[PDB]
């Protein structure tokens, strides 16, 4: 029975079981465009609630990745239709950090947004009533935010990692600080 | 650049790339509990829309599976919280085929509901505005609904396939009539 | 502070406070196209959860009405765009009861669907984990399903009324039975 | 046949028809907690789309209100359940204007957040695909964001108005810059 929840992108350029060094059925999996945890998405949140409360999964992983079309279409003007609405949550993140990204060479922005987005989604995840509740009642649970680089097939931990609400705040804020200030 | 969209279940052992002879790269994947296509689900409908309108994917496959925790949780009268609201859609489906399902041995009922489900999710998929308009404007698009078993593999009753709204009805209705023959 | 939740149509052809013989602020109000309670609509369900669990509202009213455009567009072919997706829940209800409605004169079908829909939405409402939970813990709560006739300005109770899950089943099933079998 | 769409809050005393000189009949109304237009909310976006594309409504008004239970529940650290997830969107907004709000006397903070909110919901409304395409294709459409008070009535700082994506930026940004002047 599964011990992990993988929240990944529908691009699914990796096999989650390879990257996690797991076999299938250990992994409970949700996937959407640009691996989002939206506060009021019933679909993702159901997944999380069932995993956390019913299955007692101890580890949730948001894995983002490079050369993601959601990330690219988020940065692009183009009216693509309904998917724009879903990607507007990422555009909001794009402008939230517009100073960092402006300072950036246009060609390194997608890589950077991919990262920022993973951090932000782990932050959304750790603020859900589900996860906070699990923590308050002593349930063991850890959130993780990874990025797969499609161009060299490597994972990178993004230093975003929470086992409580205080630890969420500490590593989120520190992650954004590095991303914002470091070269 | 991907050529297929796979709608699967969050439980299912066996990811799309293992079940298929397709790499990761050619598969665009959505997964949720009990592999649903709910009419008003922004999450899944955004995957479908992006797949069809933008990536120009020409085949969508809804894959259900036997021994599925969603299907089983749908059937139980358990207060599991938020997830029950998601699964109420599967319980509507159960109630809609209650007569058929009531006829079966209780041990055969989960396998039936799993197959009925794929059939209903392909019927929902195929009535979305996104898919009808694709067809309306002449874009090639095939919907498929399959059920996977760990032991037997893919059940050679297959089921649903649609290349239009008209083939959608025929295929849906026959699949239900066929599953009713016991 | 409010003692009722009104779930009504965005057509809002009535003033809810007139119909309920209430003043504003007694009424907590949600409105959408064709007064739906969809199982996985986060928007409506939030409204209900906040009303039931935080505000301790004792009465939820789903009020439907005649000459509703949601009901009409549900019955119509026409691809209107995104609203079709929302109205597909009503089309499903339209075909669920296609034998009743077929037996009907084409001009009385909209009136009938309006009614069926109110009954079905009270049924969805009473199956939500929120409302069922409220009941299991002894909370006092009653669901009601009304229809306003715009052409003569009258309410009609639809005999759909639940104060538990057993009473939900009894009046729902009886409501459909009358609608199905009676002239 | 309606001519206006009103997006209001489920709390607010005073329905649209009382606040306005419009009958019921001319108003199409959506109400949710803290009068939100969330990018991915099928419920509200279906009202907007039907209003704009089908009913051809030419004015949308988001009306917020002072002494609003959503705004207040957003600010509290209370575990109220599902509703907190809905309100996390308001808390993002709080965090986004934290510096401004941190400057104010705590007793003035709820009124500010209420006004900031309407400004952000009009900004979301105006970036939906439905509204941009309406404008793109030349259809006349005006977005308005007002805040109501039980005592003072409508606050004559008004705020946002958009008849295009360009007027949307100007109006949004100025409204925020203006509310920052203390
Ligand atoms: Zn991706
Ligand atoms: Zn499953
Ligand atoms: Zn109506
Ligand atoms: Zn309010």
């Amino acid at each position: 029975t599964p011990h992990y929840l993988w929240i990944g992108c529908s691009d699914s350029r990796a096999p989650a079981e390879k990257l996690t060094n797991l076999e299938p059925g250990e992994l409970f999996v949700h996937r959407n465009v640009a691996n989002q945890v939206i506060h009021t998405d019933f679909n993702c949140l159901s997944v999380v609630q069932y995993a956390v409360d019913v299955l007692k999964i101890e580890h949730i992983i948001i894995c983002g990745h490079t050369n993601c079309g959601g990330i690219h279409a988020a940065m692009a003007d183009k009216d693509l239709g309904l998917i724009n609405n879903w990607l507007l949550h990422i555009r909001d993140i794009w402008f939230k950090h517009g100073h960092l990204l402006g300072k950036l060479s246009p060609e390194k922005r997608a890589d950077m947004l991919t990262k920022i987005n993973v951090a932000e989604q782990v932050y959304n995840l750790g603020r859900t009533s589900i996860v906070k509740s699990a923590w308050e009642r002593g349930q063991k649970l850890s959130l993780h935010g990874w990025v797969y680089d499609v161009n060299d097939g490597f994972l990178v931990d993004q230093g975003v990692m929470a086992t409580s609400r205080e630890t969420l705040e500490i590593s989120y804020r520190n992650a954004i600080a590095r991303l914002s200030i470091l070269d």
